[PDB]
């Protein structure tokens, strides 16, 4: 499948190159999985998302996003025009309020309550968590990161718009986990991105067009665009049988696009997720 005129950053993850406009696809989309998004909460009346989203848990009184964060990325995870995997289920978590903020005691609460929640749904090709949000270093957060990957969900994290080595930020900082980094359309690494040896994949990151509360939409830049990219490719590529949830961000290190990234610092993986695709 092919949609043209995609966002610059669709077109990037179906290419070798920079600078095209269409977005390859195969068909399936990601239709199986399912994706939990962890963030401010999703507006699912959203016509883009076609009744494939949900909430399922708030911590706050109320369950709706009032901030636009956590709509706009999942609506680069799965919505029909902005989105990686365009079939896929989303799952809202309001794990932060309406200003963006979050404590870390809830934050955790919120991911082991998706190591939970998941036993209780049908997501036959498997389950991809996306975490658009980060601090501080902190051993609690990073340990319930590497929870809830170890109880069967790929988590993808974004690794945080300091320029700074993202070793000093949570849980940005846990290895186990899949850390992405920020770039530009032209190839750079976006100027506000972290870095360092912790990082595993970089992603489309500056300049993001998606899905917006009040039914609209709107562009946008950070590592926290750039984390979604990276969860929608999982669950597509769990759809298609090609790797697992266990397995997935290592899958996307060995077949992205290498050394085409620059001003990348030494230490620093050269790798541009991609999804191979061949008609
Ligand atoms: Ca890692």
């Amino acid at each position: 499948a092919a949609q043209t005129n995609a966002p610059w950053g669709l077109a990037r993850i179906s290419s070798t190159s920079p600078g095209t406009s269409t977005y390859y696809y195969d068909e399936s989309a990601g239709q199986g999985s399912c994706v939990y998004v962890i963030d401010t909460g999703i507006e699912a009346s959203h016509p883009e998302f076609e009744g494939r989203a949900q909430m399922v848990k708030t911590y706050y009184y109320s369950s709706r996003d009032g901030n636009g964060h956590g709509t706009h990325c999942a609506g680069t995870v799965g919505s029909r025009t902005y989105g990686v995997a365009k079939k896929t289920q989303l799952f809202g978590v309001k794990v932060l309020d309406d200003n963006g903020s979050g404590q870390y005691s809830t934050i955790i609460a919120g991911m082991d309550f998706v190591a939970s929640d998941k036993n209780n749904r049908n997501c036959p090709k498997g389950v991809v968590a996306s975490l658009s949000l980060g601090g501080g270093y902190s051993s609690s957060v990073n340990s319930a990161a590497a929870r809830l990957q170890s109880s069967g969900v790929m988590v993808a994290v974004a690794a945080g718009n300091n320029n700074a080595d993202a070793r000093n930020y949570s849980p940005a900082s846990e290895p186990s986990v899949c850390t992405v980094g920020a770039s530009d359309r032209y190839d750079r690494r976006s100027s506000f991105s972290n870095y360092g040896s912790v990082l595993d994949i970089f992603g489309p990151g500056t300049d993001i067009l998606s899905t917006w509360i009040g039914g609209s939409t709107r562009s946008i830049s950070g590592t926290s665009m750039a984390t979604p990219h990276v969860a929608g490719l999982a669950a597509y590529l769990m759809t298609l049988g090609k790797t697992t949830a266990a397995s997935a961000c290592r899958y996307i290190a060995d077949t992205a696009n290498k050394g085409d990234l620059s001003n990348i610092p030494f230490g620093t993986v050269n790798l541009l997720a991609y999804n191979n695709y061949q008609a």
